[PDB]
């Protein structure tokens, strides 16, 4: 029925988005940036470059100051669009050298007003960036192996990796090689530069990469016959319409991973919907077809061969965030630290680089939970590193609250937010820490809290014990305020399922601490012994959850 699908011959633009991509490879702008725009400034920029083609280089326009949730909407673009950019650095597998981390630090301090926030896909993002500076940055970034290619846009985003790839005592294998090949073969090249939408990938020999909600995932497992390799998952995403990615039923040896990845991405390009902008993502195609039909098309049209059947690995009970100290195959140590919802700074990143040098380490990783871990810390030097990290506010022994909270960017910089999230979190974690110290003794089990500024679910609303979806609400009728809809009891891993939404429920941004306190105290009262939060949410009365 013409859903825009390329492989049915229905190859015509059905959107303004699908139409600007018809004007040649979007990645071409790079020349127009270095030739034209970086000299004339923001006003020279074509609106189709500005609001579309820029993304293929991780340049997203940032939110003008002073506008609250009232103004958020597709109709107000010109007002909400400031003369500054968010810039997103692509860090496949989170993996950086000390030198690269220092460069990141200096870029931020000098060009981004010292803004630097670790995203929950292992990237850093800068803000307050002016086009004038973008070539200069690209040049320093490239001088340490980093790029912004396809960091935003209708194309493959960062490939996620285990923050302990190659050093974990519990990894089935180290598939870093696959991630590295995928970047080298496919990233930056025409074949996958124009997809139905954004495309998210996760590859790891641990389940530490939130795979269940990626478009495609290769997660380690021991085939009883064939040994260590990767189980293939497909069809994931959480926005307004959440859906768990599902097992293809396949085992893939490490050597064939880049190949198979290409084939899945190729099906997306050729058979993904390109009609409705909010019905374009792979999860939908997978909902319609079913896995059997998809596996068939992958094997017969693209691979020209069967995939080997394989098992699923035992879903983990608790998630793996790698926070704290752990022993490595090196014999050395890894140390994970927890900022508050990814918020650091140029000064801090540079500070960490010097601590790394003092400790003799040249490897650090960003985390899919907005955290960072440093590898190759010998025992002698461990204590000194930990203390230095604390003095910068990066705790290897954080409280539950600081450890387990995530938030998106929110109204501080984002054009689609109704509420403030990243700054709120900076005050909220401490509040919770002291306000519930009272009860901390009892909390043998962690309560994950995710604060999102709108329904897009960037900080993963539906998979938190306490998820918050920012929206506009009303009180006294002479005031519509910023507040949150509440999702309770979401989780991945064993029996992954989304959180339940509450009936007539709005929590104002001032009440977040009150509400969390209330509910968590109710949790420790009406509680079973050894019971997780997501389980107690099945049964307690609806009054106990408000
Ligand atoms: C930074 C980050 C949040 C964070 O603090 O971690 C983030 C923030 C933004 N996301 Fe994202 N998303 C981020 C992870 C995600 C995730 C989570 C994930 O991948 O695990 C999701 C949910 C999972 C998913 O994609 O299904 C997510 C779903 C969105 C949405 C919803 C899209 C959709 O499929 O309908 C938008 C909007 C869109 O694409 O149209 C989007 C849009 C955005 C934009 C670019 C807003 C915009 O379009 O103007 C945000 C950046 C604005 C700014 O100035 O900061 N981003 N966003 C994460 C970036 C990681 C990265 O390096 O790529
Ligand atoms: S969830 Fe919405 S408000 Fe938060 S960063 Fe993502 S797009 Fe912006
Ligand atoms: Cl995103």
């Amino acid at each position: 029925r013409n859903e825009g699908q390329w492989a049915l011959g229905h190859r015509e633009p059905l959107n303004a988005n699908e139409e600007l991509k018809k004007a040649g490879n979007p990645l071409d702008v790079r020349e127009r940036i270095e030739n034209i725009y970086a000299k004339q400034g923001f006003d020279s920029i074509d609106k189709t470059d500005l609001r579309g083609r820029f993304r293929w280089w991780g340049l997203y326009t940032q939110r003008e100051q002073g506008y609250d949730g009232t103004w958020t909407g597709d109709d107000n673009i010109d007002k909400l669009e400031a003369k500054y950019f968010m810039m997103r650095v692509r860090c496949d597998g989170g993996a950086l050298s000390a030198a690269a981390l220092r460069t990141l630090g200096q870029i931020s301090t000098e060009f981004a007003r010292d803004t630097a926030d670790i995203s929950d896909r292992q990237n850093v993002q800068y803000h307050w960036i002016e086009v004038e500076n973008v070539p200069e940055i690209w040049r320093r970034l490239d001088d340490v192996g980093l790029q912004t290619t396809e960091a935003c846009g209708d194309c493959p985003r960062v490939v996620l990796g285990s923050p302990l790839a190659g050093e974990s005592l519990d990894e089935v294998l180290d598939p870093t090689w696959a991630i590295e090949e995928i970047v080298r073969r496919y990233i930056g090249k025409p074949d996958f530069a124009d997809l139905p939408r954004k495309y998210k990938t996760a590859i790891s020999g641990l389940q530490d990469v939130a795979h269940e909600i990626n478009d495609v995932a290769f997660i380690g497992v021991n085939h009883p016959e064939h040994g260590p390799g990767l189980d293939l998952w497909v069809g994931g995403g959480l926005s307004t319409n959440p859906m768990l990615a599902q097992r293809v039923g396949a085992w893939v040896p490490l050597g064939e991973v880049p190949e198979v990845w290409a084939a899945v991405t190729s099906v997306f390009r050729d058979y993904g919907y390109r009609r409705l902008r909010a019905k374009a993502r792979l999860k939908f195609l997978i909902k319609d077809w079913g896995i059997a039909k998809f596996r068939e098309v992958l094997e017969t049209e693209y691979l020209k061969r069967p995939l080997i059947d394989g098992p699923a690995p035992e879903p983990v009970k608790h998630p793996i965030d790698h926070v704290g100290v752990q022993r490595l195959k090196n014999g050395l140590n890894a140390v994970g630290v927890a900022p508050i919802a990814g918020r650091v700074s140029g000064t801090i990143l540079t500070a960490v680089a010097d601590l790394m040098a003092r400790a003799g380490s040249d490897r650090i990783r960003f985390t899919p939970y907005q955290k960072l871990v440093i590898l190759d810390i010998p025992d002698a030097l461990l204590d000194d590193l930990i203390a230095g990290l604390d003095a910068l506010g990066l705790q290897s022994r954080p409280s539950h609250w600081r450890r387990n909270l995530m938030a998106c960017s929110g109204i501080e910089f984002c054009k689609l937010s109704f509420a403030e999230t990243r700054v709120r979190a900076q005050h909220l974690v401490p509040e919770l820490e002291r306000r519930l110290e009272d009860i901390n003794s009892q909390l043998d089990v962690p309560i994950t809290v995710n604060i999102n500024g709108c329904p897009n679910s960037c900080a993963r609303i539906q998979i938190a014990d306490i998820g918050f979806k920012g929206q506009m609400i009303d009180d006294g009728h002479g005031g519509s305020v910023e507040g949150f809809q509440v999702h309770l009891g979401g989780h991945l891993g064993l029996d992954a399922g989304f959180g339940r939404k509450l009936r007539q429920h709005k929590v104002t941004s001032d009440e977040l601490g009150d509400y969390i306190d209330r509910v968590v105290r109710n949790f420790v009262k009406h509680r079973s012994e050894g019971e997780r939060f997501a389980q107690w949410v099945i049964r307690a009365e609806e009054d106990d959850l408000r």
